[PDB]
């Protein structure tokens, strides 16, 4: 019955207002492969809103690996990994990820999101604590809320705040710090050296979420711990397959006893169907390519360095990024929506960040690079972005 | 750092004990398609532990649809639906599901699990209530814990307990009842007529989780509301693609305003990458097949009716199932583990249910039918199950 439910949703007007004003640009229906250009409503649009940092969703080798796994294994495993849903190829990918990130063991999840839910819900319990960077990804916050622990946020990359908060806690309790590696909104990197120094002082476990780091930073893309040389000071390395690795799913890697505990105790792996064979095989093949072919990462960073320089040169105001995510400040929600739609209508796809996710005054568009972008494409997008910012009067 | 973390996991011994005793049968690595027989360690094993109720993960049409979507769209969409991760085929599948279950609108999630997290986390808030059947799926409990509401469990299919609990609540609050349609442990069906009668009395929203109902009950498999004729008294119909529909993902369908609210407010859709093209296309093609070819559902039920009769005839003690899930009581955890492994070693795959998920005295194995099972296969499995139950002295 719907009386009260109708009242709950009644105040949510922003989408109808966007649509009525002709500004709506969420759920844009793409008609083609995710690529440097996509087709929307039959037209070509430059894609600067993706997470496919290495451009690999179109790699024919990866497509063929996925198609071959469909031929061999079918369309789905129809059960949790725990029961009837494990394949030899899941175990192969676990072994290969473990080797890549330098850990004993790994457990796959059917999404990145569920990869965070798993360890955050089941390791810290009553009388324990989880310490979260305040800008951590929503899946981290949610995973932590599924624990029976006390969840404490600390100031973004604020090591004094982290230390202070840890200091106040009872000695006779377990603690686990979870942080994004690269934070996607502003594209900045966690201060992992200090964070791990503090963790070691207070015997706190460390978990890093490398969604946006894998295939981006670290040796041959192996992530944030790798980037800093701090493999031995990070207990759990979490990643996703939906970004550089061009697929769907994620994993948590760590010590075999911890991973064994997780795979038998995390609700998000015991009570959710396993990754499809196609996604296992595309992740396996992408992981090979990222390591074997250094040009992908190199070109991603050439593009990043070029675009960033070109944006700064044109007088855009960028956030403190250290990654291929280039946040461009606009500082007005209305303007952010207008710019986003005007760019769409002129063939450029960027992602808006607006209230209530951030304050109006920090609203921005996020311009992300892929290895497969050309300098010409970047130049066209920036040309158009200059014109639109003027039309919008930013 | 790992001192306290090591202590947290130190008491979890059951897996090492199972392994050391040669009883361990979780995460069994399958080497073939999910089918009525699977290959494990090079040997053939009858599969009676699956959720693929219609046997469709091996359907060449569905495989080819998935392979063709890989060719056209690549291996992944590399973003949330909200941003750059929507395809025309996602929208097509939403429209087709909406039509199938008789609702205005639907929103896809990349897993069934996340499909429950979405609406349960974001519709009821502070000062509201979610009422859950105590045997609801873990994803429902978790989704509800992600809300800012008060979560109340009621006794399993206990309409008096539901009514009483609703009665005590403030009038000036929203309420939402969420139930599994078919409950998978015992295979029983919710008392949706009474539940909806109560909901209507207290103006509570109703959400049904049809993971195990779609492709099983209802007209042409359209689920629990369909089975009872109660489409108009159920606000939200949730389903998964990982069972009958032979894929990965799920959906929530309902009124367009509610669905519009969800797709912009549920963290599990805004902050998680979209379904892979292959899984969209396999779900689309399976949904066509389920409707167009009535033989699948018919044969599933012929098998169910045959197996159930054959088990009862051999003196097995079954749970109160109304579905293709046949729970077979053993009532000893040790025996449940032994039986499970002995059957595995003799070429029969069943799923154990043990403490702490249930009391020792209600421990059981779950024997699930698929449309593609033959009577000969059922007979072989039951023959073997008689021998093992004797060897184990149940
Ligand atoms: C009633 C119900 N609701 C939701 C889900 C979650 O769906 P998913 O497995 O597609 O994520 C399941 C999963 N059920 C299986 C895994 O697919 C399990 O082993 O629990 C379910 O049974
Ligand atoms: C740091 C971090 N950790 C975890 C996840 C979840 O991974 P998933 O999208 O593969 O489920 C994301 C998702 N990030 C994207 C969707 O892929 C988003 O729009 O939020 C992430 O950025």
């Amino acid at each position: 019955s719907k009386g009260k439910l109708g009242e709950k949703i009644s105040q949510f007007k922003i989408v109808e207002e966007l649509k009525a004003k002709g500004l709506y640009a969420y759920f844009r229906p793409i008609q083609s492969k995710q690529d440097t250009e996509v087709k929307i409503d039959g037209r070509r649009v430059l894609m600067f809103g993706s997470n496919s940092y290495l451009g690999l969703t179109t790699d024919t080798r990866i497509i063929k690996a996925a198609q071959d796994a469909l031929e061999k294994y079918g369309t789905g495993c129809a059960g949790s990994r725990f029961l009837n849903g494990t394949l030899d190829i899941h175990v192969e990918l676990e072994e290969k990820l473990s080797a890549y990130v330098g850990k004993e063991a790994a457990i796959l999840f059917s999404t990145g999101f569920q990869s965070n839910l798993g360890p955050l819900s089941c390791l810290m319990g009553r009388n324990d604590y989880i310490l979260l960077d305040e800008r951590d990804h929503a899946s981290i916050i949610d995973g932590s809320r599924l624990s029976f622990s006390k969840v404490i946020k600390y100031g973004h990359n604020n090591m004094e705040d982290l230390r202070a908060k840890l200091s106040r806690l009872p000695e006779d309790s377990a603690k686990l710090i979870c942080t994004d590696g690269i934070f996607s909104m502003e594209g900045d990197i966690v201060n992992l050296p200090e964070l791990t120094s503090i963790a070691n002082e207070f015997d706190a476990a460390v978990m890093v979420d490398d969604a946006h780091s894998l295939g981006v930073i670290g040796h041959k893309g192996a992530g944030t711990a790798s980037h800093f040389g701090l493999n031995d000071d990070v207990d759990l390395i979490m990643g996703t397959f939906s970004k550089s690795l061009a697929s769907l799913g994620g994993f948590v890697a760590g010590d075999a006893d911890v991973i064994d505990f997780l795979k038998h105790n995390a609700r998000s792996v015991m009570f959710s169907a396993s990754m499809t064979p196609a996604s296992v095989a595309s992740t396996l093949k992408a992981l090979e390519i990222i390591q074997n072919e250094p040009e992908h990462i190199e070109k991603l960073w050439k593009n990043t360095d070029y675009a960033k320089a070109q944006l700064l040169d044109h007088g855009f105001d960028l956030g403190a990024t250290e990654s291929p995510i280039l946040p461009i400040f606009i500082r007005s929600n209305e303007k952010t929506f207008w710019v986003t739609k005007m760019l769409q209508d002129d063939g450029v796809f960027v992602n808006p960040v607006v209230s209530p996710a951030v304050p109006a005054e920090e609203s921005l568009i996020r311009f992300s690079l892929m290895a497969t972008h050309t300098y010409d494409q970047i130049d066209e997008a920036i040309e158009k972005m200059v014109k639109v910012f003027k039309q919008a009067e930013v």
